[PDB]
């Protein structure tokens, strides 16, 4: 339940991300100076495996839900396991306009 929640904005090109919850910040290490605006990969680096990162990429093009175990970094460059479930938010009319996702530390 200490989970985080950020939502990225499926209307522009490379989906930044426009909000994210006080703990995605904290957990992290980041502030919105430095997250908002910005693709949610600055996580990512060395161990990501890069066949998850295809997995989100993949549905994210497709408009699609997706649940992937990921390895990120936090500012300081400390890694950790988040489990990262990705969700579409449609229009009536069908297209996406958000995407939302919540991320879990699962570190352990
Ligand atoms: C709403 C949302 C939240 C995301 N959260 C994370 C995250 O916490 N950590 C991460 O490594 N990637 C996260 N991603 C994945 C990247 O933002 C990006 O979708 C993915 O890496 C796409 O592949 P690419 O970087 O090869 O273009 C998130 C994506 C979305 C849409």
């Amino acid at each position: 339940l200490r989970h985080t929640f950020v939502v990225a904005d499926a209307t522009l090109p490379d989906c930044p991300l426009v909000y994210a919850s006080e703990g995605f910040y904290a957990m992290t290490g980041y502030g919105p100076d430095e997250v908002l605006g910005h693709n949610c990969r600055f996580l990512q680096g060395e161990g990501t495996d890069p066949k998850e990162v295809q997995k989100i990429r993949d549905a994210i093009k497709k408009g699609e839900a997706c649940s992937v175990r990921l390895l990120n970094y936090r500012k300081d460059g400390t890694p950790f396991w988040n489990l990262l479930t990705v969700t579409p938010i449609k229009t009536p009319d069908g297209r996406v306009s958000k995407f939302v996702g919540v991320q879990v530390d699962v570190t352990s």
